[PDB]
């Protein structure tokens, strides 16, 4: 009952964290706009998703919207206008993370890697905010950053600062919208198994080494961040802005 | 919803912020341990909030312990088995804040205010940590830190390190408990309630208006929660902005 | 002294910190590749510098590169080689931060921000990352990032994600160039007194209740920079990399 | 050189990093209090550095101090303004590191954790802090703090908080001393090696190697000259960029 008729709209939420998040906030009171990237894998999971949605009684639409294009924003809001009524909470979760070496990183590699994660994401949240503010009765703003936002990354020179900048855009972004009530923070994830780690699990010694830096003592799943994402959405956060929460079992911390 | 049938112990609840979250906390369906100073203040209030708490229905005690006396942690501890026979949330809130010039700091002030803030919390973690490993069920700790963390203060030399020295205690206990299932983190309120200069802090808060105990309630029980089950070594402001409001 | 036999490159090194910062390093020893944006105003003041260097008998040459054009780094890095023979140091300092506000901020706005402050400078530290491991005698990484890394701006949404950028491709460098002996290092000034704010300082009362909230009690000035910037560069920060070091006079911890 | 005609205390100075910063400052033209912990080969390494020092031209003297106790401040700085009439850096390097469990953490060896890491420099920095005020001529000042006070250590839940502290009393006393030309600063260092094990540690640092305490001298000298004139209130990682290579 954390978000009871309320508008949520999740990008990139057909597979993963996105898609975990967007159950949760349905299981929570909310219809859900269950963005994806418009690939033929996206329009199925995303499909697949509002099935599972609906089976419990919520309720919930795919809207396929390529987080690289520009006016990808605008599609989603205005979609989520026309089936629901408003726009009350954005979760920016969409992102790819193509790992690739330094100094031979193309240069196509890279832009495709900052125009998905950072500067998508950035118009996608002013098309949200533009209809919160409009609408006079505030918002929150959660954007799926990594652990990597405050550490680095050897494969990751092009991925990390799309992170660490997706962390600063809610910063900036919570002394601009803090005078209409839209909140805007950020989580980051550690160690998630997900489809991007596919071709690592099954490697049961790196596995091992990965778990073994976890204080918990596992590695983590999608539904691991539904929670905070659903408290940070909620009036649980009504004081919680321009913050960072990890959310990693400890890895950050356990230093060897 | 959120925490039944959990046995919660929150230092300095009789007033301010610890208050507000024990009481969030009986609500949420836990057993609740009302911790104080034990001065005449402390244990009036401390009885007022378990006046509250069972008319609603809940369940609570009110324990005299002082944060500065190394002992109170294992009174605490013991007076939460001997009442409920579980330990599975500690809320170490305690703190004093007394205003006062650097360059002439006298040695009581900063030994009282390390030892209140810091010394005392250290042990009342060790205390409820050992009960939750020997129970074997796991359990969280939650520090009641400060915006002041991260940043200084003119007129809180001696209080920013104690709040900065609890920040890293929920960091290195978060390695040394994880085995154990019990989670460790950190909030960190900003600015909680001269009306000339009320408006003045309230000018650089972006959400336009000063926190309130209850604005920190749901952090803690959040992260007292399943909801955070993943989450251990973080810190969390809960400060309407004014952190990242550069100016 | 501290930069003798050194070559190094600092992009926008015109005017401000750039221009300070590549005067000091030739005063050090060094042979100054003085790096700008190709502008009348930026060539005149890139050959000012120059004159300057050689009036108390340094070495430097004025190169025009716009950081902007993602083809700038390679042509810095050769012209470096061909006039010095190596690449031993790389400031990259060439920025903008155009003041604008959220909501109504126009794409091309943004774009030319993350491409100048950020897109630009990716590639810069590639092509003098690939000539220093080249070499294989180490070097030296310094990108001039911002306070504004840490903390946010409503007037800076486009802005300091930049920032915030590269500090964490400093990070995420030092590990891929650490095994090459390549440091890699940031430094966040806080309001240095410059072209980039010289509006808001045009004014006297916003100019001495800036100055309020920095404990040294003083604006930054150009200079301010110079040192630890050289010191980054040197054998003094022989085990120094992957680090930040604040330049604003007590300004980022005194909380209001 | 950088630190000519400045009068530089440095506690712990007898060994590793201490050392190390003593002779560096002496190289660059300082008057360098050696401080001690008064012990038997503590005095033994303090005046056989005095002797080098002296050897290659410089200018030092060895105090016995020890950090835990809160005299020792304004006894360094008075021994510094009879031996040499001035007082202008401080480098606070004197700690103590006991690798102990948490939930067995004997009350006693948490006190003089804290005690000496944290309180003891406390009150060193303030004997130094007032009297650069009364000279009226600035000041800089440098806390040799650690890695650890932005991560956690299972066998260091006593010990990070104090590294931590130290970083937050910089931040703090930088505000409460910028108006007095007193610059504060910390220094974090890594893994500084003062043989199963050494291989996979260094497998972790990006440069390649562990560090030594010359690696911390170069840091030193710069936070306390003139080339950080604008810089208070500010932390600098010297660990080959441990801190940055996660996993
Ligand atoms: N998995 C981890 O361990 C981890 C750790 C730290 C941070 N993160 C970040 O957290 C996010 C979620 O990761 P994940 O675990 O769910 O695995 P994932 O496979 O990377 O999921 C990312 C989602 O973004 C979508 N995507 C890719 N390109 C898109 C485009 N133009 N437009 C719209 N969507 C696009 C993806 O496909 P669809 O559009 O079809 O949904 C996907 O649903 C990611 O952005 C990741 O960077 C992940
Ligand atoms: N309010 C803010 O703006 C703010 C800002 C930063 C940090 N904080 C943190 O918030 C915590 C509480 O502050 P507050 O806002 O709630 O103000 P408060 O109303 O004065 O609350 C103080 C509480 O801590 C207890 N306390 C103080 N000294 C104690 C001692 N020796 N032994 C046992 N308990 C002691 C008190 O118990 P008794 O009732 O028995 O006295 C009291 O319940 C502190 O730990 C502080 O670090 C608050
Ligand atoms: N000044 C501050 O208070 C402050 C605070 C925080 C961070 N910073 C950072 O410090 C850096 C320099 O700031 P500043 O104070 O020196 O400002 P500035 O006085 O305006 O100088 C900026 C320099 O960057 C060059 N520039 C702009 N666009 C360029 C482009 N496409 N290609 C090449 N060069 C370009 C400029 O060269 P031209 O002469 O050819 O235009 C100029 O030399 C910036 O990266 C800024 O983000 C400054
Ligand atoms: N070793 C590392 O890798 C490392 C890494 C990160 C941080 N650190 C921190 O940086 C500091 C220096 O590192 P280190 O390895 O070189 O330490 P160390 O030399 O091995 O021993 C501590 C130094 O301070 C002195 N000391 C201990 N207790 C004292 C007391 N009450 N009063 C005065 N002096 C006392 C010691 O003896 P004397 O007084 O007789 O000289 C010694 O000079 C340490 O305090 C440590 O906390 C070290």
């Amino acid at each position: 009952s954390l978000l009871i008729d309320k508008t949520v709209i999740v990008t990139g939420a057909s597979r993963g964290i996105g898609r975990a998040a967007a159950r949760e906030c349905a299981r929570q009171g909310a219809r859900v706009v269950i963005g994806h990237s418009g690939s033929d894998e996206g329009r199925a999971g995303a499909l697949s998703l509002a099935e599972e949605i609906a089976a419990f009684g919520g309720t919930a639409i795919a809207v396929g919207a390529d987080a690289a294009d520009l006016d990808s924003g605008e599609k989603l809001v205005a979609a989520a206008v026309e089936a629901f009524g408003s726009v009350d909470v954005l979760v920016n979760n969409a992102g790819i993370c193509p790992f690739h070496s330094f100094l031979d990183m193309p240069r196509e590699l890279y832009l495709k890697t900052v125009g998905t994660n950072l500067n998508g994401a950035y118009f996608t949240v002013q098309a949200a905010a533009r209809r919160m503010k409009e609408q006079g009765r505030g918002g929150a703003i959660i954007a799926v950053s990594s652990i990597s936002a405050l550490v680095g990354g050897a494969m990751q020179t092009h991925y990390t600062p799309t992170k660490a900048g997706l962390l600063s855009l809610m910063q900036s972004c919570a002394i601009a919208l803090g005078p209409y009530g839209i909140r805007c923070n950020a989580v980051l994830p550690g160690t998630i198994a997900t489809d991007i780690n596919k071709e690592d699990l099954s490697d049961l010694e790196k596995r091992e080494r990965m778990t073994s830096r976890v204080p918990l003592g596992r590695l983590g799943e999608p539904d691991d961040l539904a929670g905070p994402i659903v408290f940070l959405a909620s009036d649980m956060a009504r004081y919680v802005t321009g913050a960072s929460l990890l959310v990693d079992g400890g890895l950050f911390v356990n230093l060897q």
